């Protein structure tokens, strides 16, 4: 990772065994599931193509995977030096060298290089740029190995509301569709396949519905039936 | 008793001039005489003897009620044909009638009130939820509600 | 988060990954059960605005709940410039600028500013005043994903009287009762909703009767169906 | 805790949620189990009066157990207070305080004085005093939920002599009878309730014979080429 | 409103019957706000109220949904 | 292990007790898996040859494996002292002395002599080498005692592609196969245990077996009807 004591004196400190060790332990249970992307942004914050490179370099397992998400960066690499976006030309004595898409990925690139490019004017980002490119793959395998569709969640005859929104909110994060499909779906699919029990209360709520009011309104209406107060 | 154990009472009165403290005997009137219970109210400030005694007494009363009334709030239901007016009317009357505390009734208004009510008739109480008020909540039920849709002559 | 020094005010350490792993799995199992509120309150001991971001940033279990918590926060950000709540520490802070919602939510604050509240004489405790909104989220989260259930808490056949009264309290835990409520809750229906053997003891031993003297006296009698073990 | 023994940087930081999803696991799973008793013992080296206030909160919801042992914690530190007769503030200034019951229990002094305190030549032992009388409630839950009495458990019909030596001798520390009793129980109970081929060895044995030769011969009866008769 | 008619259906006929009335606007506007509630189905106005009386028709339209059984997403025969 | 700080040198201490506990359960679960290999480099960084020492006298585990493995270093140790006859004494005042390839594996060399080597600068990398030939020893464990065959690397009668996938990529792994057997393997073998629908889209797939879009394609097992080999 990269530390900072005062702004633009990048120093690297190398990554520790509780780390790699936590790291590990997520890619071991939630890399089929949308849980691990956060994590792992959350680790990514600061970090080094190095970094990156030696998070990827502890993982042993789901080789399958992990060869979709090595292809998937290549072609990311690929696609970055076909559009040669961040550049400044080689005439200018003493100035930094234009980044490939190899240097990004930490192989044609030194760590002296990498700081240099991020500790330049503008901050040319090398990690987040490297890092997005493995969310992109991460979220692919999250895609690739998922279950079943947003569309073709939906509550059983008396299930629990608060089972089922569990499950539409994962398949939803997990789902990469438009922010205003996203917003249709919580106002007007998660309403629509509800059963016909909740369904009515869901469509009879007024202006402003939450689903803190939605929880409220299904509560009592599915789970276990009245075994006590009804006759 | 509970305030015989709560206050021993320790020497006679402070000064000449004013009354002694009570303890809970002359609070009952078992100790006290009528002078004493005169006394206490003609003193400045009035120390209030009948009150604090009174304050027992409905404790009492309210337990004889309890007592002879079968009213609970832990059996309550909707009946099958009754209107949701009929019902409230009922609930209210049984947390009258077991004089439940405020915070209590709150409580029961906002969260078991609706639960206990038919599933056709919660409907839009449901919908509506604990945001709503009596007043904005007796507006519903009136679907699978009885007589009242058609005018009479009276 | 911050870490105590034996002279003077305290110095800023970097997060564990262990910390945030354990935190994860804390979210998968626990989240709404009303425990999870204790091990939330230790693990944000010392904890900045930051941090707190840090750690619900992390998490992608869970979504429905995590953005009901989400609002929460936001609302009570909101209500903190438009109410003026009353507070711990300085209406007045001497040598730091005035905290606003979206300063403690750590939105237009820097890392350096929330360790200059926290380090601020008298403290400007922003970590606690942010902890509690996400604790209120936390609360409400319990409340929508566990039944409301408090006049329904009633004790089996061959079930301890301990694990019992356990539940009653934890259930009335997760409703989240005030103090007229909780004491008439616990008074008039802990005896009443015992299995008929066990009430017969409780009946016995009398108005008035202490929990340490209920839970003493109303142990079983190893019968069938009670266990002779735990291990 | 203490983090720091040599050094006075960086002395003190919170208890990781790691270390008490374990605890949880203790009290939760283990049931309050005599176990309990030594991983609280263990977990309070080095521990401050907050550190134990962050243990007694964190018992995986457990509340009703809380409020019996918060409740006999509270009669601890008053007899304490009867004890010794501490006043307010320092004898001297620039001296540390005695410390007053309340102190003692985290309630009326903070994080920065009770390292102050275990920081001193010679060191005042705040958080051992407070470990004895948690340890003390402790020992009442650990009575509180025990399965069974130490008369009625019994060596299954082809079972192993040290897990029925395991069970008597957990039973036996949850029980609070005499020391004298206790050794009553280990010599004569433990062999009077055991089944007849184990009974009719360790009689043979008797009390002159060690731990080592009654574990050694009643395993050799009890493993493969054994009746299993109770009778 | 009718007990097997949809709100939709209702508002049609409204307007119809609004139509074949020749009163002054200001008239019919009172009339609307006083008579298309009230005279409403019972859980459809109760529904309604609480939409509030700055609700649009469009709106109004889009609710009460599930009120008169099927044939009140689709066309009159 | 060894740390690098912020200002530029390098300190010391003995092995976390976590890496310990983490890596005899790694041990157990990870050992005829080429996970082992990623997951032990995660939990060697910085450690020093008596470090690597603690790690692989900690195992009780599988110990023909580690008579493997220990035979394995000790003849890559030998190997690698008939490479280098090593001068007697520093070979220039004021340096240290330089390594032989029983001071490399710990046994001739002390802890001091191994900080002086991995402190020089640049650093003489002593627990890379040692790692490296801890790392070919796990390499084939392994492949001996794998359950994996490479030469009946076709996909199974009753076997899913997805399933089959994993197993082929791994046991490629598990070889370190080479680059000529992967190409020819990728090209030819894997296509023809494809299912017939990647079979199907065979001109939008094009040269060189696309992971992605075989696994987008293939839907349950490849022979025909599920119940005998694709191949």
């Amino acid at each position: 990772p990269i530390v900072q004591n005062l702004q633009g004196q990048m120093v690297h400190q190398a990554i520790s065994p509780r780390t790699l060790n936590a790291w590990v332990k997520v890619v071991e249970e939630k890399a089929f599931s949308p849980e691990v992307i956060p994590m792992f942004s959350a680790l990514s914050e600061g970090a080094t193509p190095q970094d990156l490179n030696t998070m990827l370099n502890t993982v042993g397992g789901h080789q399958a995977a992990m060869q979709m998400l090595k292809e998937t960066i290549n072609e990311e690499a690929a696609e970055w030096d076909r559009l040669h976006p961040v550049h400044a030309g080689p005439i200018e004595p003493g100035q930094m060298r234009e980044p490939r898409g190899s240097d990004i990925a930490g192989t044609t690139s030194t760590l002296q290089e990498q700081i240099g490019w991020m500790t330049h004017n503008p901050p040319i980002p090398v990690g987040e740029i490297y890092k997005r490119w493995i969310i992109l793959g991460l979220n692919k395998i999250v895609r690739m190995y998922s279950p079943t569709s947003i569309l073709d969640i939906r509550q059983g005859p008396k299930e629990p509301f608060r089972d089922y929104v569990d499950r539409f909110y994962k398949t939803l994060r997990a789902e990469q569709a438009s922010q205003e499909v996203k917003n249709w779906m919580t106002e007007t699919l998660l309403v629509q396949n509800a059963n016909p029990d909740c369904k009515t209360i869901l469509k009879a709520l007024g202006p402003a519905a939450t689903l803190e009011e939605m929880m409220t309104a299904c509560q009592g209406v599915g789970g276990p039936g009245h075994k006590a107060r009804v006759l």
